[PDB]
């Protein structure tokens, strides 16, 4: 309590000596309250838009571009039996990650690049690269780094802002990311490493995953997601996590120490509130991170929830309230004999997770689960999970996956969603300050993002045509997963050597000649998932498509552009 969060909150209070204001009327019942102080959207992208019009009077597109009680909530704690489960799991899952990697301290020069090459690091000097060209600064993180190195933390403070972001300021992100960083930095989670793990893989890889899972003996496959997994996170989970310090050694170990109990372990966040003064609280649970050091933790305590929901439904324990000897023996020898052949039947990222158990008594082992406080979204606590019998319906990753057979014989597995999904978020830009080069370019990414992963569907082919038909051949795709759609190279080569060239599912590297031998989903499949062909407005669309580049054209101005309509077989002369 308050001898570790004190200083940071006696700095905060001294800072607003002319405000400070002990409100006894706060709405915190789960948050720690500790006082308070006086303080005080998404835009469309005219370039897609205009190039996509049918979608103009579709709501699931427009409504998508206008615009709680889950974070201040306790999970209870879990039983003798649970907390032992979770805590040799942890211990057995840290050894196997770390068998074929070196836990390091990550850099400046790492972070410093980071910043230049534009990552959203979550940060509140104008901009953060001014920060890391200031010796100012990285003295700050000096002390600071000291303060860690004694135990003591000053100004690693959150700001809060089924989505809450925790910004920090950049060097309490660069103290985070220099204890924490090698779990992305260096590919923990990758499927090499850590066998249900997918951090790197990429869209064109995802669906092939699946199917390799799916090739298992078992039984259905399972992919219940969480409700609110952050809010779920607990105490005993975040202690799990920080065994990993357990690798480490020397100055490294201690600086990921204190990460995990002084910023983790022991949180403390700003929140505004309306009625406006700045809210300074408090607590000891939950998840509270960098986005991608949360994306790497999560995925451990999703791989270890799930492994012991395995272990629950093949009977190697009875009981959560107590674990017997006997029964720890059992799991020890479970994990060590299968715990490898259970990792490869998972597919989990973050929170999301794919499941291919040996059989379908994991749809009703739920003890452990619940008792965790994993609790499943849009079912009853204790109603038997709905499995999936066909790998082609399972969803992971906000997608589902088709078999996509080559006029050749060669075969696609692709990335797919609600067509609708994909088009309202490419009418959205976030931030404004936009110039009309930058919105061309962001335009330009999604239709690049279109021709690689969602070729597969007749309206984003056409679209993505129309977009860089539109904007000028030479400029380059921006952005504020594997992404090779960031290029200005030909996107017939990229589409060759993403799908042909580095796919380890494709024996015959014969490359493809043209965008005529890449087939597309049947027309009906491409209805289902939201196709609007058959709709006069779509065929009108594709008809006078030229008309609506050359709108685009002329608002841009006088440039270099490449027609490539053509690449289309009706569009030919
Ligand atoms: C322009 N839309 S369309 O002419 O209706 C159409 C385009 C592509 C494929 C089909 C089956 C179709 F009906
Ligand atoms: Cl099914
Ligand atoms: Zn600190
Ligand atoms: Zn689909």
């Amino acid at each position: 309590n308050l001898d570790i969060i004190g200083k940071r909150i006696e700095k905060i209070k001294q800072e607003h000596e002319t405000s400070w204001h002990y409100d006894q009327d706060h709405p915190y019942k789960t948050w720690a309250y500790h006082g308070s102080y006086e303080t005080k959207s998404s835009m469309v992208n005219g370039v897609v838009r205009l190039l996509t019009k049918p979608w103009d009077i579709i709501p699931m597109v427009t409504q998508m571009a206008m615009t709680k009680e889950k974070v201040d909530t306790r999970t209870q704690e879990p039983k003798e039996g649970t907390k032992k489960l979770m805590k040799i799991t942890a211990e057995w899952l840290w050894k196997e990650l770390g068998k074929k990697k070196t836990p390091r301290m990550c850099t400046r020069e790492e972070f410093t690049r980071k910043v230049r090459s534009n990552a959203a690091l979550g940060a509140i000097w104008k901009s953060a690269r001014e920060a890391v060209e200031d010796s100012g600064f990285w003295e700050l993180v000096d002390k600071e780094r000291n303060l860690h190195l004694e135990g003591k933390c000053e100004t690693c403070v959150y700001n809060m802002m089924s989505r809450a972001i925790w910004y920090m300021w950049l060097g309490a992100r660069f103290l985070e990311f220099e204890a924490l960083g090698f779990l992305n930095e260096d590919h923990w989670f990758s499927r090499e490493n850590s066998l249900s793990g997918v951090e790197g893989e990429g869209l064109h890889k995802l669906g092939y995953i699946l199917r390799d899972v799916s090739k298992k003996e078992g039984g259905a496959m399972y992919a219940d997601d969480t409700a609110g997994w952050d809010t779920r996170i607990t105490l005993e989970d975040l202690k799990n996590e920080e065994m990993v310090t357990n690798h480490m050694e020397g100055e490294h170990k201690k600086l990921a120490e204190a990460i995990f109990k002084l910023t983790y372990q022991n949180k403390v966040v700003r929140v505004q509130r309306p009625t406006t003064v700045m809210d300074i609280i408090s607590r000891r649970d939950q998840r509270g991170s960098g986005q991608v050091v949360t994306y790497g933790l999560n995925t451990f305590t999703n791989m270890e929830a799930q492994l012991i929901r395995q272990m629950e439904g093949e009977g190697v324990f009875k009981s959560i309230q107590h674990l017997t000897v006997t029964e720890e023996i059992a799991v020890k020898n479970w994990l060590v004999r299968v715990g490898r052949e259970r990792l490869s039947r998972m597919a989990i990222s973050g929170d999301d997770c794919v499941v291919k158990p040996l059989d379908d008594r994991f749809a009703s082992a739920l003890t452990a689960l619940n008792d965790m406080g994993k609790v499943r979204k849009d079912i009853q606590q204790w109603e038997p999970s709905r499995g999936w019998n066909d790998w082609t319906q399972v969803p992971f990753c906000s997608h589902h996956f088709h078999e996509l057979i080559m006029k050749d014989g060669r075969v696609l597995v692709v990335p797919c969603r609600n067509q609708d999904e994909l088009i309202g978020r490419a009418r959205i830009s976030q931030g404004a300050g936009w110039s009309l080069r930058e919105t061309a370019c962001l335009g330009k990414s999604y239709a690049q993002m279109w021709s690689l992963m969602y070729f597969h569907r007749r309206d984003l082919r056409l679209a993505a045509n129309a977009i860089c038909s539109a904007v000028p051949s030479h400029w380059v795709p921006t952005s504020r997963a594997t992404h090779e759609w960031m290029t200005t190279e030909d996107m017939l080569t990229v589409w060759n050597r993403v799908w042909i060239q580095e796919n380890p599912w494709m024996e015959d590297k014969t490359p493809v000649e043209s965008w005529e031998e890449i087939p597309y989903l049947g027309k009906r499949e491409d209805q289902w998932c939201g196709s609007l062909i058959g709709l006069t407005s779509r065929a009108t669309w594709a008809k006078n498509i030229q008309t609506a580049i050359n709108q685009v054209r002329s608002l841009i101005g006088n440039e270099e552009y490449t027609d490539y309509m053509p690449s289309m077989k009706r569009f030919r002369r």
